């Protein structure tokens, strides 16, 4: 059990995606992947607090040498920039290693 956090903040040709992973099972993570795909054609410019993969829509973010325990009930928190053109919806869908993600 995951659920994924999206905080957005918005300009005219760029965006950050502040994101937050909770983990709402009952067993800790050590080590975690997060994949979504983008709907509207953004691309990743710049990440923190994570490697960032992308290709196409496809994108894969691994966690950073120091986030990647999360406790049962603790949250991780990672960051990226990324380009838009016309529209900038957010994913609908996020799966943690392979485990699908509600949204908050």
């Amino acid at each position: 059990g995951c659920q994924v956090l999206w905080g957005v903040n918005q300009w005219n040709t760029g965006f950050t995606a502040n994101v937050t992973v909770q983990n709402t099972s009952s067993a800790p993570v050590q080590g975690w992947t997060l994949t979504f795909s983008f709907p509207s054609g953004q691309q990743v410019t710049q990440a923190w607090s994570s490697t960032v993969t992308q290709s196409g829509s496809a994108v894969t973010v691994q966690n950073a040498p120091w986030n990647g325990s999360i406790p049962a009930g603790g949250t991780a928190q990672f960051g990226f920039n990324g380009s838009w053109t016309g529209t900038n919806a957010a994913p609908t869908a996020f799966s943690l290693n392979g485990t699908p993600c509600t949204v908050g």
